[PDB]
Formats: C-alpha cells, sequence, structure tokens
C-alpha cells in the first residue's frame, strides 16, 4: 500500500472449536545479510574437519528462512494442556501464512559509531518452494523456528544445504541451486505476502497410553482351548507332557499378536556416584553405516526409553534430549538437560535397552542340549504392532518423507507427521542494494553495497483437527498439571529478567484407552 | 517389486503359447488302437509384432549445473557400439542403467 | 488379392498434351538375397583399400532399392527427340510409382542341379524413405536404374551407405541404421504397392542454347555515351587519352553483366599420335580438400568445354564420360567412351581449360611497369550469369540438396535438378525364410534359410511440364535429327544378337533464344 | 549469417538506452548564461527482467546407436562445475557448443 499505512494487524490467539482448534502466532523477525550477498561452497575442509563420518559438501546462501516445526510456535502451554489432556488425537489440516510490516533499514558507520535510518525504495523477495525443488531442511530439528513467548523477537536463520560428497570433495552427480533461479515477490515497506496450505492426509497422533499391555489381553478367569509343551523330561529318556494354558500361567498362552520391532540401545544411567569402564559415547553408541559413513542411531525405532521403576536408565541415543533455559553448547551436566522418555509405548514396544527375546539356535537331542540366543535387532514381522514416538510441546511437528521408490510406516522417527507434501519452504532475503559504482565501466560483478537489514511481523494460522475421547473408564484420569506448591518463579512464564523458560518437557500421552 | 529388477504385478501380460498341430504320416489300413507316432516332419514361421504404450515421469528439476548423461564416446574405434561387426553379428557392449538425471531426497 | 490374379497390368507410354508430356514405363525386376539376410560393416580395410583419399567406414545392407534416377528410364529417343526439338524447358510435376505380381522363388540344389519352385506364402517388404531418415544415394550417378529398354529385365542393386569415418575405423558421431526399424508392407504373390510423389518446384531446365554471347549484347551501330583510357604514353612522361568506346572496338566497351565463376581444369587432347609429359591423370588434376582428404572436382563447375574450333580437347574432369554399350571396367581407349561436352553455354561460361581473366597486382609507376596476374579460379561476384550443365538422355535427372545451413545456386554439379525433398528411396527386400530349426532349443539367432529370390514388374509415372517456345527467329534452328546414311545398324535400336544400345549422348541444347 | 555465430537481422533487438538525469547543485543567486557544470553525485540502481520465447525443431532421427550427449563428468572435484567457489566466485569452466545430436548430409 503505502509507506505509513500498516500491511497487517498482529493476531495470535487460539479459537476452539468442537472437533478443530485454530492457533494462530504472530512474531516480530529481524533479517540480516548473509555471506554477503554471495553464494560460498561449503566442506569439511572450509570448517577444519578432519573425520570421515562428519565430512560433507554443500553451499550456503544468501537467503534466509522461515521455520515453525515445532509445536511451542502454535500452542501456548495452557492450549497445550487442554489437548493433551481432553483429545485422543490430533492432526494439522490446513495452514495460513502471513508477512506484513516491512521495514528495511540501512546501518552507516562513521567512527565507531552506527547509525541506523530507513530506506523506504528498498526490497525484500519472498518465495515459497511449492514444488519441492530444493533440498528440505525443515525436517531436521535446526534451531531458528518461531519463539515459544509471544513477545520475543527472533533471528531469520541461514539458508544452506548439503550435497553429494566424497570427503571434502564433490562428484558429478552433485547439484547446485540458486535462488536467485526461482520467481519470488518483491516486497517494500508497502506490500505484504500470504499464501495457504492444506495438509495432506495423516494419521492422528496417538496422545494417549494404553491402559492394557499386550501381553495381558486374555481374559483372566478362562482357560484357553489349546495346549503348550510343560514337560520334557520325566525326572534321559523323553517324555513329553502337555498342559492347558490359563490363568495361572499367562506367558504360555496363545496370542495373536507381538511386540514391534527394536533396535538395542546402550543403557546409560543418571544416577550420581557412578562408575563407568571407559568412554562409551561414540563406541558403545548403536549406529547404522551409508557409503562407508557411520551415523549415529538417533533416536532410532520407537522403544520404551525403561522397565517399569528404572526411571533413573536411558538409552544412550534413543530419545530426545532437549536443553533447560540458558544451558550451553558444549559439555553441559545432565541437570543442565531435559531427557525425555517413552515409558507410555511399554504396552506395545519393547524396552529400547532390552534384547527383543530369545530364538532357538540348534536342534536338541539326546547329546546336545537346547541352545538360544539373544536377538538384539529384529525387523518388522507379521502381526507385529507397535506405537510411534510421541510429540512434546518443543518437539518437532512435521517432516519431508524422502523421495524413494520404497519405504516402511514413514513416521518421522523424532516425532510428529509424516507428508510427501510438507509445507513448502518459505525463503527470504534482502535485494542487494550497490553502493555507488565507479565513473568508469568495469566488468566484474560489484562486492561494494549498503549495508541493510530488514524487520517485520509473520503470522502463521494451523486449523488443528481433533479427535474425542469416548472412553468408558471409571476412575479418574492421569492429568498435566501444574504444581501448586510455592516456587520463585511461575512455570512456563518469565523471570525477574524477563526470561522465558520450558521447564520441562511436555508429551500427549496421558488420556487411556483399551489395546 | 522384482529382486531382479522391474515392475511387479498381480497380473502380468499373459503367456502366449504355441505349437504346431501334428500332422499324422500315413496310418495302417488296418485299425490299431494305439496312439499314432508317426508324424510328418514340419516346422513353422513367422513374423510377431508386439506394441507397448510407455508413460513418461518428466522432470522438473531447478538444477543449475549439467546433468551427467549417458553419451557414446567420440573416440575412433574398429566398429560402432551397438551396431553389427563385420560379420553382421550385433552386439550389445555395455550394460545400460537409466539412473543419470538426477534429483533432491 | 489372390495367386491366380494379376495385380497389375503393363503401362508403358508417352501421352504429349499441350504443355504437359507424361511418361509411363514398365519394367521387370529379380531381387535376390542379399549378404545373407545380414548386415555387415564395410570400410577400407574389408575391401583393401590404402590410400587415405579412398578410405571409407560404412555399412551394407541386405536391402535393395529401385533407381529411376535417369532420363532414358522414363524417354524414349523419340520422345526425347521431340522434348529437345519442341521445347525451351521442362521439369517435373509429380510420380506415380507401382509394384505388382510379385512372385517369389525358392531355389533348391541337390548335387549340381538347381530346382527354381514358387513359395506362395513367402513375403517381399517395401517401403519408402518418405521422412528422408536414412542416408541419400540416389543422388550419385550409380548404376542399377531401370533400363532403357522396355524389354530388358533388370537385377535390383543392393542398398549400402557411408557414415563418418577415421582410416578404416569409425567414431563416435558415425550412424548406424537398421532399415527392419521402418514400418514396411509385407506383399506376397497378391498384394501390390503404389505411392505418389509431389515434386517441388524447380526451376525449369535450359534446353535451349543462346543465340547471343555475353560480350555482344550492344548495338553494333552506335557509339557509347562512355569513354575508356586509350593511350598512357605520347610515344616516359604520361599523357592520359581517352576515346569514345563504339562498334570498331567492343572489347573495352563498358558492359553491365560478366561471366560466371571458374575453376580451370586441365587441357587434354582426344587427337591420336600425341606425346605427353608424364602422367598427369591425378597430379595435373583439378581438386578439393575435405578433412585432409583429397577428392576430384568432378564434374565441378559449369563451365565451357573448349574454345570455338577446338571440339578435339576436353577439361581433364569437367565433363560427363559415358560408357558405350559393351564397354569395360578398367582402363578402357577412348573410343570406347562417349565425352560430352557443353560448348552451348561458352556464350556466358568461361571456358574450363581457360583462365576467367586478367587482374592488377601492383601500382604501375615511372619505376614499375603494370603488371598482371591470370585468374585460374574466380568466385562468385555480383552482376555475374551462367549457364548451368546440361541434361542429358542417358544423365541423372536430380538430386538431394544436402541439409546444411547454407548452399548457393543447388543445382546438381552433374546437371539435372537439385530439391531438398526429393523423391524418396524405395527400399525392397526379401523377407527371410528359415530351414528347419533343431528340435532343441537354441538362443543364437538363425543362420540357415531357404535360398529365394523374387521377380516382378515396376512402373513409375511422371508428368512433366513443357515450356514451349515463342521465337521470332526467321532462318530454321537446329535440331537433333538422324542420319539417313545407310547403316548396318539402326541408331538406338537393337543389334542382332537383341542387345540394345545408345550410339551417342544427347543434350537438350538445340533452339536458341536470346541472351 | 554474423561470422562470430548467431541469427542475423535486419531489425534485431533494438537497443535500450538508460541515463540519470543530471540533477543541479545550488546554483549562483545571480543570473549566469554558461550551462551548469555543479551537479549533485548520483548514481541509480534496480532489476531488470528479460523474457524470450525460443521456437524448438525436434530430432526425428532413426539412428540406432546411440548419439554423442554433453554430460558432466563424475569424477570428484574440488569444485562442482558451473557453480561458485569458496569465495563466491561463480565461473563457466569450458565452452558449450550446440552440435552434439547427427542427422545425414
Amino acid at each position: 500500500d503505502g509507506v505509513g499505512s500498516s500491511s497487517g494487524n498482529w493476531h495470535c490467539d487460539s479459537q476452539w472449536l468442537g472437533d478443530r482448534v485454530i492457533t494462530t502466532s504472530t512474531r516480530t523477525w529481524a533479517l540480516p545479510t548473509y555471506n554477503n550477498h554471495l553464494y560460498k561452497q561449503i566442506s569439511n575442509s572450509t570448517s577444519g574437519g578432519s573425520s570421515n563420518d562428519n565430512a560433507y559438501f554443500g553451499y550456503s546462501t544468501p537467503w534466509g528462512y522461515f521455520d515453525f516445526n515445532r509445536f511451542h510456535c502454535h500452542f501456548s502451554p495452557r492450549d497445550w494442556q487442554r489437548l493433551i489432556n481432553n483429545n485422543w488425537g490430533f492432526r494439522p489440516k490446513r495452514l495460513n501464512f502471513k508477512l506484513f510490516n516491512i521495514q528495511v533499514k540501512e546501518v552507516t558507520d562513521n567512527n565507531g559509531v552506527k547509525t541506523i535510518a530507513n530506506n523506504l525504495t528498498s526490497t525484500v523477495q519472498v518465495f515459497t518452494d511449492s514444488d519441492y525443488q530444493l533440498p528440505y531442511v525443515l525436517g531436521s530439528a535446526h534451531e531458528g523456528c518461531l519463539p515459544p513467548f509471544p513477545a520475543d523477537v527472533f533471528m531469520i536463520p541461514q539458508y544452506g544445504y548439503l550435497t553429494l560428497n566424497d570427503g571434502s570433495q564433490a562428484v558429478g552427480r552433485s547439484s547446485f541451486y540458486c535462488l536467485e533461479y526461482f520467481p519470488s515477490q518483491m516486497l517494500r515497506t508497502g506490500n505484504n505476502f500470504q499464501f495457504s496450505y492444506e495438509f495432506e492426509n495423516v494419521p492422528f497422533h496417538s496422545s494417549y497410553a494404553h491402559s492394557q499391555s499386550l501381553d495381558r489381553l486374555m481374559n483372566p478367569l478362562i482357560d484357553q482351548y489349546l495346549y503348550y509343551l510343560s514337560k520334557t523330561i520325566n525326572g534321559n529318556q523323553q517324555t513329553l507332557k502337555f498342559s492347558v494354558a490359563g490363568p495361572s500361567n499367562m506367558a504360555v498362552q496363545g496370542r495373536n499378536y507381538i511386540p514391534g520391532p527394536s533396535y538395542r540401545q546402550q543403557r546409560v544411567s543418571t544416577t550420581v556416584t557412578q562408575a563407568a569402564a571407559s568412554e562409551f559415547a561414540w563406541p558403545g553408541a548403536s549406529s547404522w553405516a551409508l557409503n562407508g559413513r557411520n551415523s549415529l542411531m538417533n533416536p532410532g525405532p520407537a522403544m520404551a526409553s525403561h522397565k517399569e521403576g528404572e526411571d533413573r536408565f536411558f538409552p544412550l541415543s534413543g530419545s530426545l534430549i532437549f536443553g533447560k533455559q540458558g544451558t550451553g553448547r558444549d559439555n553441559v551436566d545432565a541437570d543442565k538437560v531435559m531427557i525425555t522418555n517413552e515409558e507410555e509405548i511399554k504396552t506395545t514396544n519393547p524396552v529400547a535397552t532390552e534384547s527383543y527375546g530369545q530364538v532357538a539356535t540348534n536342534h536338541q537331542s539326546a547329546q546336545a542340549q537346547a541352545q538360544t540366543g539373544w536377538v538384539q535387532n529384529q525387523g518388522i514381522l507379521p502381526g507385529m504392532v507397535w506405537q510411534d514416538r510421541d510429540v512434546y510441546l518443543q518437539g518437532p511437528i512435521w517432516a519431508k518423507i524422502p523421495h524413494t521408490d520404497g519405504n516402511f510406516h514413514p513416521s518421522p522417527l523424532m516425532g510428529g507427521f509424516g507428508m510427501k507434501h510438507p509445507p513448502p519452504q518459505i525463503l527470504i532475503k534482502n535485494t542487494p542494494v550497490p553502493a555507488d559504482p565507479p565513473t568508469a565501466f568495469n566488468k566484474d560483478k560489484l562486492n561494494s553495497f549498503i549495508t541493510q537489514y530488514s524487520t517485520g511481523q509473520v503470522s502463521v494460522e494451523i486449523e488443528w483437527e481433533l479427535q474425542k475421547e469416548n472412553s468408558k473408564r471409571w476412575n479418574p484420569e492421569i492429568q498435566y498439571t501444574s504444581n501448586y506448591y510455592k516456587s520463585n518463579n511461575v512455570e512456563f512464564a518469565v523471570n525477574t529478567e524477563g526470561v522465558y523458560s520450558e521447564p520441562r518437557p511436555i508429551g500427549t500421552r496421558y488420556l487411556t484407552r483399551n489395546l
């Protein structure tokens, strides 16, 4: 429109209908100039990397991008509490995104002092990768998302991508992408940008915990009409004896379904005053290999974090680890991080730090005793049932399913909704503004630009579909609740210095339903 | 998906079976109940045509640098690749895959 | 149709309308099996060639082809005489082609004796290269065309083609063509084949000889209003003198147009009892080089064969040479060949064995005498006019203009009509009939086939447009005529052994018109 | 046809000429007939877009063996051809012609 007219209003609210909840969040953003308007080839050689497992090749772009792939970007703690305490499931339906109130500033430094002024004629470029023609980086748990607290002003993360690499070198199959080779809208201070997105059909997330275990689905009062081998020797003559499988021996009863797959993780205890044989963080970790590179199995298949009563143990890399407010980047203590756990899925999923089971490994005879072997990793078998990893308030929402010939249960392993066509990447960049050029023609590209940055507001609205609970359970359910006991600060609030903090990870599985 | 490569189908193209009808030789002038085992030596020849329509998925890549492409080598050789020899023998000098273009993962 | 019904009639006649003549010719052909149904790579190594100039690489196909690219295939000598004596020009308009009365025979050899019988179920395959996707070999003066005498039965020539070569080896750019990769009609004894073709617009061939010379177009009674430098020295003082160019000095008169281009050829005399300095057939020949290979300039640009009264001389390779009936293939005497001449174009074209002219090569002064140099080769200049090479009864009719970015006056240098889309190649082959295969499966291609050949009739009808003469010349014209004087045989007739012969080449340029 | 390569036209795309309008500095308070030679130092910047529609002539070759094609080399290298360097410098490593497909003469 014009310089003196706002291009949008501040929309931040949650609307709770019967089977739907609509979340709207608005944030103020700041966008600097990245790479001084240049594309730069990057690799482990440029960053000084040495290990083969961490070698990479890619490019850093002068473009930023908007990321809102975390639940706290849309749900307040109270809204999250309502959702998890009142619904058996939820899933995103549609998306509305807006950019408005664009403000481009120029920075001039004379001597140790910088002056900031408006540049009303400068432009900011925004486009969406609706055709998914660029590498998708929103499927990784990267920082730079919209802040959970609406009053926080955030910096737009720089967009970068990786391609095929051989050490620090590239190959002929490696791809280079120029983001200026895409049509993009150019916005001055009076312009705004908006688009709508429809989520593809995804299953409802399981925001419930099973009230029954897979091995306890039988009637505890009635025998089965099936027999099991109860005795082999009479007291070395072979005397086979069979007995009815009933309530007194539930472990041997016939069952129609079995627990889901497993990929065993090393067990680590958080208890203080403990000794360790050696440094086993990398050496003792479960991993998978691709083209000679070892990658940590993290978080891996959805498995129960620990057995009943063993909350002190957690899988080495089988759980999401969040950092508390103010936590450092490198080598922080256990009390500075928040270790999530998936104990709710112990009713259907195997324990992460235990073998799946035992399998016969020979043919027993009068000369050879029957032998069994531990199954540390078990693939998918017919009749298996399992629960996917729970999602969290500060955890990811969705991920892009890789474009491959085949996949199985493409639920993101870090939690969330897997989609072939997720919300498109939204890329933003400040248009370069050259400084005064020389009065004589020079064919070289200009490298002198006016120092600029941009700021504005961003709004994203997502409609969520709800799956209401119809339980006939008589006794009250477990519910997420704040603790009344006095404390120096209110949980999920600001401190005396105005710092917002999330004191604990919040799952979604508090209500119960039968298996 | 077939492990040797290709398209797996519950109802693939049906088997097409062909046989020359037996033509008995001169039978004896007195009835014999045994099946005939004397036949005229025969063989058949003809032409066979098969037409298949293939659907294509075009590429919409935004890649800037040129892709890898299958190409013949200009360097001189005694014979042209995928052609006949001086004795009329056709040969396929190398296996050719399908994966030269690129797309993101 | 059926075995016992003819699929076509014998059509061979010429119909003379006012401005059009329609020629129809029918011939009986025989088609054997070529290369034993195989494609074979051929080169100068396979044929034993050694010279770089004659090195080649290509393929020989089991297919034959029909060629009617010679005028005597359509015009009888009497029709040719009428055409050349009564018309100033002619050009082909449309084409009709027919194959019918297909007869496929099988040959069986027991011991030194062959038996031929019909194979009613065998097929012959015919298709036309209407899209010009195959190498065009009809543009070369190859043998194998329809015989001039309708009663002669001819053998179908085998189709072969050449591609890019480096010595006896091929390169990556070389192309291999499989003629079975084309849709073709399969004909049994009851079937027939036919198609129609329309000639693209071409200029009328010049079937006239100019009655004026390019240097004698002025009025012989009136002076020009232009002056020429007549004198330089007064008898070494420079005294310029100028004079009117008039009838007394026609050589110095100003002229608006000049003779056409030239590429000088060595002069060879047919007179007996003559001595030669050395063997100059190849060493003394004019040639052009392409990629290091030298090719004889033959017949080269259309130039006058000899000056007036010098009929004994002919250019070394600037004239078409036809062989008399029964003439051998290698090293025949001059009396066994018929040397064509282009003396009719001496009025506009330069003499083949003479320089185009003289050009100044220095600046004359009081110290240096004026110098001139002979122009042995002269390219196209503005104001040039020329006549193309004449066509002959036994000469070629058309040629395919090479598909190139540029060309100039694409009239075929051997004579005829140049076309981007000439009459398409008509390719024919006997379908292989395998012998008895083994009773056990063998994956190798079959190499045992029934010996077969095919025969039938071929008809081609061409409509020609005529350009009538409207001359006001008073005295009678020169006309082609037979000689009444007694001879043992009639010219253009059969001998006592039934051998048809063409005793002389017949041009088209007997009538006259002004320049 | 232009000898350096390309399409020759009597009426090619017209020349597009651009200039910053001079902005005089403060003139003297007394009239002077001489043309002004004191101007405010200025420069301009903006975006330029050009769209060209090209007509294509498809190939209908009957050639059996594969053609020569322009392709990137898979072998590892420090930089991707036709891409930016570690300093953001774009480079074109080789000239690319147009004549790789083949047709008869």
